[PDB]
């Protein structure tokens, strides 16, 4: 749209209030017109057609409980640009001001959401397994660091690189859930993964084995289903870039951990200048040591934690 940036309100599927950037003209639209070439949001309707119809609202104030979920999926993008940016230093997905779009509503009680490659997809959950995944910013940042990894590495979502793709997927999707500081876990959608039973979650980084995910290179999982097991074999790599943020002895492995404003900057450069399509776990290894010693040379202790962290989840 062409039109004039201005502020609304409204309310997350968790009911925060949230100050969001919209755009009027005629209606207030969902878009952010203050970072990149905007962040747009379009209404799917439940219904599969991309990316929808861009969201509008006409006294720009969203607290119906159809409004939840555009904007949970709205304020935390921005929350994230705002991370990649006033970190990294990144600018949009794309590294030059991307246009964020994001679709919510994505058909009947869809229980997932994903990068769809040009865009974030969400849905509302079936209203047991999930509550709209907008909700979480675990979620959207996830999903949006799937698009990173687009155009960065390109890490295919098969095997051990699909299995990396996901992790870091989950590893500045916990970076960014602590960024915002909002109730931040090493953990994946607990805020909006079954209502009822809250202390739950889809994944875990701190203990994956929890939720059926290995914690170690010897439960590796082969077969052909989950694309080689993606969304399962990550959890090694959760637990590498876990650890190393915050140590401990895992299968009796004396790691010493960095915080997790050393975990980003390393993975990122990894994520950004030194891995492919075609890496492997023992790669990851490669890089985050080589990045290590490219931030922090080879005799700090980076290199040495990122070692022992890779040497504890069984990667060489
Ligand atoms: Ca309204
Ligand atoms: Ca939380
Ligand atoms: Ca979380
Ligand atoms: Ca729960
Ligand atoms: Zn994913």
């Amino acid at each position: 749209i062409t039109g004039t940036s201005t502020v609304g309100v409204g309310r997350g599927v968790l009911g925060d209030q949230k100050n969001i950037n919209t755009t009027y003209s005629t209606y207030y639209y969902l878009q952010d017109n203050t970072r990149g070439n905007g962040i747009f949001t379009y209404d799917a309707k439940y219904r599969t057609t991309l990316p929808g119809s861009l969201w509008a609202d006409a006294d720009n104030q969203f607290f119906a409980s159809y409004d939840a979920p555009a904007v949970d999926a709205h304020y935390y993008a921005g929350v994230t640009y705002d991370y990649y940016k006033n970190v990294h230093n990144r600018l949009s997905y794309d590294g030059n001001n991307a246009a964020i779009r994001s679709s919510v509503h994505y058909s009947q009680g869809y229980n997932n959401a994903f990068w769809n490659g040009s865009q974030m997809v969400y849905g509302d959950g079936d209203g047991q397994t999930f509550i709209p995944l907008s909700g979480g910013i675990d979620v959207v940042a996830h999903e949006l660091t799937h698009a990173v990894t687009d155009y960065t590495a390109g890490l295919i979502y098969q095997n051990e690189s699909g299995a990396i793709n996901e992790a870091i997927s989950d590893i500045f999707g916990t970076l960014v859930e602590f960024y915002a500081n909002k109730n931040p876990d090493w953990e994946i959608g607990e805020d909006v993964y079954t209502p009822g039973i809250s202390g739950d979650s889809l994944r875990s980084m701190s203990d994956p084995a929890k939720y059926g995910d290995p914690d170690h290179y010897s439960k590796r999982y082969t077969g052909t289903q989950d694309n080689g097991g993606v969304h399962i074999n990550s959890g090694i790599i959760n637990k590498a870039a876990y650890l190393i943020s915050q140590g401990g002895t895992h299968y009796g492995v004396s790691v010493v951990g960095i915080g997790r404003d050393k975990l980003g900057k390393i993975f990122y450069r990894a994520l950004t200048q030194y891995l492919t399509p075609t890496s492997n776990f023992s790669q990851l290894r490669a890089a985050a040591v080589q990045s290590a010693t490219d931030l922090y040379g080879s005799t700090s202790q980076e290199v040495a934690s990122v070692k022992q962290a890779f040497d504890a989840v069984g990667v060489k």
